[PDB]
């Protein structure tokens, strides 16, 4: 009852930075920049049929996988259905007691462990859960205030949001310690847009017989992503390369520490799609401009990095 | 008993704008700007009093149609008789500043979104109206179906009905995030001849003087509406658009710059709705190009005959 | 029984026009203002006493054998369900019935709260239907805040008392009032053979009103006029005709003259005025040549 | 049972005799309770059908002040106690030489120690005031006002401000219910130029100063 | 759910500075720069830095608070907590951070900052990788990463535990408190501290002059706004 798999193409590199956030939890998340909403909503939806049924445990409000005593916050840790995923959005009118529960009251965030919490245009939210929400994903659970009641109940999420560059970004406190940064160009080929058009169509058509259309590709796509799991085991690169990926920023280095170790661990997610055992050269470069182009502070951007990028490797 | 169908006598465009939104029930969003929110309200009224019959079952609140479509899943699912049931239309107008839990209920209670199955909303003096509710009933065009959830609910109730916009200009233009959304938004302006619309405020008096021999006034006028819209209905699938004439349109929106191609994408289904009127099964450019054009004119941020112009040379000229 | 309704002294612009809204209830409605009524109740139960008995409030309890009701009206209130009904409990909107209610204290009022009484006119019924013909005289207060961009647009007979010194007529209409006050017994003999004209000539001119004459051709005149002014949702054309129609229905003449404007110009525009007086009748009479 | 103290009693009185005057408006006051027991002591709901009540707007007391016009179920009563609040009300005391204090001291010994046997330090002249009332009542409905006369009364209002003017003509019967205490045949200032501010403090739009001297200038 | 304090390294001497006032109940607040994603890391690592809050009273008796540029938070404590400084009681061992670029406080807070602390930025970050690949070994099975360095994290309760009870065993020399006139005096309030601070310095180890000449510049930017002979 949604868009294809492959739907509102175009964003391939958009599609790419929603995959780097998959799999891997460590990234920290992504900011959504463009022009407008452009029915981005969909885009944001894109990943709906995409989480598999992770397994389930009893109905509580939080999405939990049976067993896991570090996953059992409560009940569960002491007692002794694979449900599809729930990612939902964030109102933008709300209240720190809307994201939380007077107990147990539960509150939305509990209540959506483990899911992609979906926010646009975060601007227009000024402090309520700038930093709460920020850090909230390192600790990984939900602390209480209540006077003596201070459940703790794990968090988990994807933390990534969106916003208009009208309203401004950010005055910048977290966003080096957000997740990679990404933004929207323009669409001016009309062809490649009276397609998307006919593909409205083709969803307007028949949503049924057009998920029969391409459900086999979809399918396929899928397939990589399941085997990618054990993918995270080994993929020890020697170091070497990464030695002088610190000495890549230098001048670009400034401030951020914390930055420049989170890109490390991409390379591995980079060559994991490609299917590579061992580190992929030129990955990093691939994904130097989606590491800390908003982090790296200024007064010619990529083009600046890929003049560096020149020294720091050698091409 | 309401005044007549054919009493709008002006505002040819504005009721030619409203009569296409009905023919498609995914049309959009249609709203009316002005400083005469009265002329909005009978507007409404004839609106209301512009459609053929709709039937439902027997009892149901939020809508009871007769087994048409399989979104029944709510307890007529279950039943699936005390069926043979066809109402009449009925509109629907939130009062200003109303409650968000009366707007959405509770459980189950119904709430106010419980109007008919489709169109009948309407909002007058929208331009304040409020911030919250407001997108959600923006995304509620769209929606399909409710979300209860409150405590822990789970409800849908299957409504997919329009929408008519209404708000005098001194308030100002909504937020832009949420100015979107706009199918069709535009004017009515008066004109200088108090004479001319004395023969209007003298068929208000006829109006006024008795509801007999008022429907025999324009019976058979207004039956010939009835028929060419029925007519219409029927043949509405069959929609014939050029492809090489359609690539003209997003040309034509080439030099718009309108910041999401949202706009332009429903732009193309606004000709089908004067094809349709119009009765001929072929698109026709300038037609096409037009209906477009003019639909655009809400959405193009920052006159109609700079448009106009830019539709110049675009369309071909 | 209260003091006669020609008893009260002064305020002739206020009589002229309050009658005309009983007179037809197409009229579309007063509007007064005036901080310190001194009386206010008293300025408005003239009416109650001036209408012939109708059968009225038979055996419904809306407002068999049918009785001729003489009058019954009330003025205003100090909840919203007990001001339109429960769920069938009819509420305080359940008596206006054929009847008029006042609106003291709509200077403050209550927003979302006092909009059925212009969600009334016409209404025929309810929504549980019960039908709502009432008549509605606005009471402002001045000095109180007048917040009604188009919200009291709706006032058709805008006006309000201007009284200044009236040193001899004050201290006149004070020993009036004691000497009223002091004995109504023979006090209603005093002024008992006027009312009763009154009461005759208003039951002629309503039985006669049907037949009323008029000119829309010439009524392009009072169309120009209007257009010479600026307006938003209309309605001046029809506030004019029908201060035409009580006009001719007023004095008897069976025709249509240019004196209606003159009676009724300050009555209908300046409640829909822009945000004066003198500069409409100056434009007023410009139009018309006078 | 306070010798004297004719500042606000007087008014009290004026207005025991007036059922048509209304409107009790205070804003001393130590004995409260016991100056309405005082005034109790000067006297013979559903009750209340011929009585006085007293106060200690709203729902209840708004609908209580238009019931003293709207005194029909019967009710005559009178009452004792924002500008729309201020017009129920016709008639708006001090608590220092120590020598007020020490008659007061020993009247307040005189009271309390002696409560007994007391009655007759005031009773002549209590017993004898209902003579004055009755007296003042009979002649009550007999007196009667100066049209001229109430030309120089008319003309207070127009240096005056306040609106409404019913005030204005209650002070225009109030002096004519005056002076029935007195016997006199006519008002002289004596009830023009006392009762001028006596009702003017409450419905004001140099508080009675201004107010006397526009008076002077009105008056003779 | 703790984490090593000596596996981070650098500003080695900010550790000790914050050793300085680890057991010290006549410190208070000490005023400590250097703010980015290390200054949130190393503040956690402060929290998870030895066994036996920051930016409720009654849950609130001798505390350590963790500042975050106050300069920048709500006005109604900092017009109350800079008087609220040293007060006598209500007890808390509160802890100055932030950065320039974050506020500089106010100038009565500014006036009196205790220690001075700062966090500067080094290249070549040859261990700081290691240190990253460290946090990926802490990772790493987080539970088993903490063991491997426990035996060395377990040798440190006692470093200084007993070297408190104590400590003042001595005094600051007389002599060097009138040296202190030459340069200090010259140049407080603050001095009175630094005066007992070499006593309170070189207690931990194992009960000397170096420490104090060191110390000389140690807070000296605080209350600036050789004298030991050096």
């Amino acid at each position: 009852v949604v868009f294809p798999f492959t739907a509102i193409v175009g964003q391939e590199e958009m599609k790419l930075a929603l995959l780097l956030n998959v799999i891997d939890p460590k990234i920290g998340g992504v900011m959504i920049m463009g022009d407008r909403g452009t029915g981005k909503s969909t885009t944001i939806r894109a990943l709906a049929d995409l989480l598999p049924e992770i397994p389930v445990v009893a109905n509580d409000p939080f999405n939990s996988d049976p067993s896991d005593p570090d996953l059992m916050s409560d009940e569960v840790r002491q007692k002794s259905e694979f449900k599809k995923v729930q990612m939902v959005d964030l109102p933008l009118g709300a209240t720190e007691d809307r994201v939380c529960g007077t107990i147990f009251e539960p509150g939305l965030l509990a209540k959506a462990n483990r899911g992609i919490l979906y926010v646009d245009e975060v601007n227009l939210l000024d402090d309520h859960l700038v930093d709460v929400l920020l850090d909230s994903a390192a600790s990984g659970w939900n602390t209480v205030e209540r006077e003596g009641i201070s459940i703790r109940h794990p968090a988990r999420f994807v933390l990534v949001g969106s916003g208009n560059p009208e309203e401004g970004e950010l005055r910048p406190q977290l966003l080096d310690r957000f997740g990679m940064h990404a933004e929207i160009h323009t669409v001016k080929e009309p062809a490649l847009r009276v397609q998307i058009v006919e593909q409205r169509s083709e969803f307007d058509q028949n949503p049924p017989t057009f998920l029969e259309k391409y459900n086999p590709e979809q399918t396929a796509l899928q397939k990589k992503i399941v085997e990618a799991q054990k993918l995270l085991p080994e993929v020890k690169l020697d170091y070497d390369l990464r030695v002088k990926i610190s000495e890549v920023c230098s001048e670009l280095d400034v401030d951020g520490l914390r930055g420049d170790i989170v890109t490390n661990r991409a390379a591995k997610a980079l060559t994991a799609y490609e299917g590579r055992t061992e580190v992929t050269v030129d990955d990093i470069r691939r994904v130097i401009t989606l590491c800390l182009r908003h982090r790296l502070r200024k007064d010619d951007s990529g083009y600046k990095v890929e003049k560096v990028f020149a020294r720091i490797f050698g091409v």
